[PDB]
């Protein structure tokens, strides 16, 4: 399900990269796709 919320017009000076952040008694997992994680849903269209 969507988000009814979104950032946009940000600085693209440097590189941008997955994060999380986590205080305690938190276990997750990253799923980027094919070989490492596989996905639960279909990533919208023209995105990697």
């Amino acid at each position: 399900q969507p988000v009814q919320g979104m950032f946009e017009n940000f600085n693209i000076d440097g590189l941008f990269f997955p994060v999380v952040s986590f205080s305690a008694g938190i276990k997750v997992r990253f799923l980027l796709g094919g070989r490492h994680g596989e996905f639960k849903f279909l990533p919208p269209p023209g995105y990697a």
